[PDB]
């Protein structure tokens, strides 16, 4: 099992940590969410389907900078959503192929005014834990997560 992301990088088989940059939507008002889809972002894959499965949660999710004070907010892992930052680890996901696939997780945020995000901040950090049904495995893939750009809250 390992990872890699849009930037170029990856963490290999027994986890590690990487730097994930996105692009965000440079106005969100009160009442909206900022959607920070992570999904286009975090790629992972079994190394060994053909017997292994591999089980990958949220362990935890933490927020930073400008959006640890200028938000609140949930994230969404694989269709079922949760408070962030985060209070719990979440169900396992199943990855039993190959072939890269899509991490599922979305963070939604939303304003409690101007910049609240600047550019190239730390927003987050979210921790892919990584377990199996075949050994005893326990890897921690962590991603930290940085703002490619400026996000406005209008008055
Ligand atoms: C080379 N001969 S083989 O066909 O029998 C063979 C090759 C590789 C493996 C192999 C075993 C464990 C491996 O462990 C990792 O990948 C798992 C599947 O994604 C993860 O669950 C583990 O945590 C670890 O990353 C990777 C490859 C097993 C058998």
């Amino acid at each position: 099992f390992a990872c890699k992301t849009a930037n170029g990088t990856a963490i290999p088989i027994g986890g590690g940590s990487a730097n994930v940059y996105v692009n965000l939507a440079p106005v969100v008002n009160v009442g909206q969410n900022l959607v920070v889809d992570l999904s286009t972002q975090i790629f992972c894959h079994n190394d060994y389907p053909e017997t292994i499965t591999d089980y990958v949660t949220l362990q935890r999710g933490s927020a930073y900078g400008g959006v640890l004070s200028n938000f609140s907010g949930t994230v969404k892992y694989s269709g079922s959503s949760y408070p962030f930052p985060t209070t719990s680890e979440t169900p396992r996901v199943v990855y039993n192929s190959r072939t890269d696939k899509p991490w599922p997780v979305a963070l939604y945020l939303t304003p409690v005014g101007g910049v609240a995000i600047k550019a190239g901040s730390l927003i987050a950090v979210l921790i892919l834990r990584q377990t199996n049904n075949y050994n005893s495995d326990d890897f921690q893939f962590v991603w930290n997560i940085y703002a490619n750009n400026d996000v406005v809250v209008p008055t």
